[PDB]
């Protein structure tokens, strides 16, 4: 038949657990604290951030939200991170992506102390993951996807998996986590000649491209597992994914809704990571 | 169809060593004497021979080599302390541990203990991270790097291509795939758990094979005009060394193929040398 990969329900269960954890840390002096850094007033980024803070309060995590100017300098951005780096009351530090062009994204993410790198974008944490290690912080989206799939006991060893989209935020670590899980992985992107060739033979497809209706009924096999990471806003103001959900869901054994699939899972992983960092202080 | 072309890693590496030779003559005169440290734990015959050849390629091109030959049973701590000394020695530009290490020693711990600016094998987690992020400034693992140079030397366009990497190790497969993906190729990564290899190979413009399995890639798995890179090294009973590709049949359908021996091998070595001189050169 067909079964919804419902990250909404799943994330709620996680927040409950983190509620409990923080109470305990909070008693033992450790008040779990995420510092979020927002650059410029892009209302979409502002969206992700509001939600991020709202999630934190929901489950006893102290949010620190630095909404600073779009034009602030690299050194100012850097000096804030330095301070946060050495601020024992701060357990995670996250830069909201993307950043202004005049700023070197990599230097910035690399300058966050790797033990507070809750987004998992610091080179050494990327390295750990690509090595098959769980010795660090894993990026929240790909992590949320795995936790979700693992909740539905979807076995991954040996599957034919296709990741559509090759970004550092999603695609690449997604691929690495699948491959660490024993899956065969194909990574496709804007330059892939014929995407359908990979998608038709795929047991599992992760879509993370930023293109409305990129994945269609005639590109997927009956009983495919489809995870839709994409988030797009139409004229309607209506938020949809990269997958044509109507036509593709009829053919899927399991499939993420949008919204309510990967989104809430992303947020939940950001929370788990922040608390894992807090836990270490003990 | 056009004449098949041998991806001649032996000739290219000889050209590179010659370049490295001149670079070193220049660096000597600036008081920089490129120097590489190699650590060999135990008396593995294959490891031993790999080390000799590393030292010999070093001497060839004007790189001073230091070989540390340690007991099969030495402590994780003793090895860690040695690396520590080498990390701090300003006359050493490259540090390499010969793999594999004995079972009783944590490999990841060892490789991460090497200072990342002397990590000429590119196995330090931070160097693995730079690569995965798309930065090819730092240190890149030698084998997949040598594949890329070799392909580049033959002017092989990779943007948009269908590439299959067979094997998913940290030494070869995973960095190989990242570099092809960095170059704008679509990549598929297969390994021992893949259900069906021909699913991926039949469609491939480029196949990198790196599995340690004799005849893993046969002629009926590939399409006409395919480019086949053979990283494997296997010894048959007859003492002959072959790769993982069925070269005789597969080369008949290939537009470009690496022989074994003499393809990837000398390139892996040339890249360790290049990375070592890269570190030395950085001292200016
Ligand atoms: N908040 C969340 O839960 C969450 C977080 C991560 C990203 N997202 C969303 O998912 C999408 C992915 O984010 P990103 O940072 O990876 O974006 P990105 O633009 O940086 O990367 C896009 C990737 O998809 C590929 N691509 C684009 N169009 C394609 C096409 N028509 N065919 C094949 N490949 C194509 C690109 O080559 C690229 O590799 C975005 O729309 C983003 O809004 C959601
Ligand atoms: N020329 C050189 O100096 C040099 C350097 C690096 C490695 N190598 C050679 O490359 C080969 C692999 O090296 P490694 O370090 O990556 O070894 P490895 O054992 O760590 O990795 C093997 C990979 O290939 C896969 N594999 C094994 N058998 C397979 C099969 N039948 N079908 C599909 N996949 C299979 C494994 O699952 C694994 O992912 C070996 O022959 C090694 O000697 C050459």
């Amino acid at each position: 038949a067909m079964t919804l990969l419902d990250g909404k329900a799943l994330s709620a269960k996680i927040k409950e657990e983190l509620k409990e954890k923080n109470q305990f840390l909070k008693s033992k002096g450790i008040e779990s604290c995420l510092a979020v850094i927002l650059v410029g007033d892009n209302p979409a980024s502002q969206t992700y951030v509001k939600s991020k803070a709202k999630a934190c309060e929901e489950c006893g995590i102290k949010s620190l939200v630095y909404h600073l100017n779009e034009n602030i300098t690299q050194n100012e951005l850097l000096a804030l991170i330095n301070t946060l780096n050495h601020d024992d009351s701060v357990h995670g530090i996250l830069v909201q992506l993307p950043l202004p062009d005049h700023i070197c994204k990599d230097l910035i993410l690399e300058s966050i102390i790797s033990s507070k790198d809750v987004d998992g974008f610091h080179p050494i944490n990327v390295g750990y993951l690509n090595l098959g290690l769980e010795s660090g912080f894993l990026p929240c989206t790909p992590l949320g996807v795995m936790k979700l799939l693992k909740a539905y006991e979807i076995d991954l060893e040996g599957k034919d998996a296709v990741i559509i989209g090759a970004s550092n935020i999603v695609g690449r670590p997604m691929a690495t986590m699948l491959l660490n899980a024993g899956a065969t992985v194909s990574v496709c992107h804007i330059k892939t000649k014929d995407l359908s060739l990979y998608t038709r033979q795929a047991d599992l497809i992760i879509v993370a491209a930023g293109c409305v209706n990129l994945l269609r009924s005639d590109m997927v096999k009956e009983g495919v597992i489809v995870v839709d990471v994409g988030i797009n806003r139409l004229e309607s103001g209506k938020i949809v994914g990269d997958v044509d959900f109507e036509e593709v869901s009829k053919k899927s054994s399991y499939i993420t809704p949008v919204p309510g699939g990967v989104g809430p899972m992303t947020i939940a992983m950001l929370l788990e990571n922040t608390v894992k960092s807090a836990k270490n202080r003990l």
